[PDB]
């Protein structure tokens, strides 16, 4: 039913808090792949990402502080940002994301984990605020309940660092940064990305359902 | 003269071959870095360098108009059709778009690095840019690490210069994914918060205008 995605862009959000708590975006990294890269992956001896791997990661600084929570868990702090002049999510971010979008070839599909629930609404607010669209046939897919569905059909923890200990017996680094957790939900995702992109190919939602938080 | 930079953006270029054969970018890598992470770099409770955690990076790949050389090819790990296949145009308005919002978002004036930069990407960079006739902020300065620690080395008194060299001479160990754009900024970048202090003084004092940095080669034509 949805469109035949050619890339899938992974992405991550560091936040001020939880969904209720109004939380702005401190920082975003986004993992751009094309299908071809996922549907043979590349392995040495174990696997070893694409080559072909357009990438960007931004800071910035929220209106609103962070919480205790978060900050010790993400290592970022309002004052912390500001100390390295990053201003608010504003239209310097819309204009280099949808750049970055563009260079990828369409239709794009959306990678996150429980992005239904905190990156997909989170960003979509974000976006919106500044009266921003990302392209018509986007869609996008939540690993979370993805890899919980898949595994139906055949009491687990399924957060990313349960997982990545699940599938690669280590632990992820650098984890709670952006792009820390896009690059472990990348390789969760190529562990099982025939599975995976199978799921995309029929239950991807479109970026337009997608309700602002 | 120049003026003080407050952002430092690391970059690196991959392309098909050296600056006789007309190269075109097949990627480009930078780090953006705020100078308060240089000024005190950061390290963990280890002693060892880190990372700035307030970090931009922007990588991106492209399909050249005319293909790499056997050896550009070999060593990058990149081909033309690899990059057709993953479904890359060429460095297009696209690049402009992204790259120049990735430069707003830094905290001017910014202090463009790259090793070997006077010789081949500085050049490179300029060459593609004025392609497309796009230009980077007037107060943009740039900073060739090569010809910088040379300098310091004759200063504070035969070796090596090259990335890979330094890297083992400073770090002792193989740099990770060398010949990749985001593989030589990371490494680069590591040199640099080596010698932080001197390189930063080095660049308050002899930072060229990016005004002043000239194509490699005049483009073809277009767009
Ligand atoms: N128990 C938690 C865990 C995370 N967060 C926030 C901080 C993070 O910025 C964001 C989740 O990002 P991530 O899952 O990548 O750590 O939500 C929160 O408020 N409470
Ligand atoms: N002996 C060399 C050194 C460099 N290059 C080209 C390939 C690279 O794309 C670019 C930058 O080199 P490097 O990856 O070593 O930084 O110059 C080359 O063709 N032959
Ligand atoms: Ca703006
Ligand atoms: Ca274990
Ligand atoms: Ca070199
Ligand atoms: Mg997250
Ligand atoms: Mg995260
Ligand atoms: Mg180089
Ligand atoms: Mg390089």
């Amino acid at each position: 039913e949805p469109p035949r995605a050619e890339t899938f862009v992974f992405l991550d959000l560091e936040a001020t808090g939880l969904p209720n708590m109004d939380p702005e975006i401190a920082e975003i990294s986004l993992f751009a792949v094309h299908r071809s890269s996922l549907e043979n992956p590349e392995r040495d001896d174990s696997l070893v990402l694409p080559r072909v791997l357009d990438k960007l990661t931004l800071c910035m600084c929220p209106e609103r502080p962070f919480t205790a929570k978060a900050s010790e868990i993400t290592g970022l702090s309002s004052e912390s940002l500001m100390h390295c002049g990053k201003a608010g999510f504003n239209g310097a971010v819309v204009r280099t994301l949808q750049g970055f979008l563009s260079r990828q070839e369409g239709p794009i599909c959306l990678v996150a984990h429980n992005g239904f629930d905190y990156d997909f609404p989170l960003l979509c607010t974000e976006l919106q605020r500044l009266g921003a669209h990302l392209p018509q046939d986007t869609v996008c897919l939540d690993t979370l309940p993805a890899l919980r569905g898949l595994d139906r059909a055949h009491r687990k923890s399924y957060s990313l660092a349960s997982l990545f200990h699940r599938y690669f017996q280590a632990e992820p680094s650098a984890a709670h940064s952006a792009e820390g957790d896009v690059h472990t939900l990348l390789l969760i995702f190529l562990h099982r990305a025939p599975e995976l992109l199978a799921w995309a190919d029929e239950q991807a939602r479109s970026w337009a359902h997608i309700e602002p938080m």
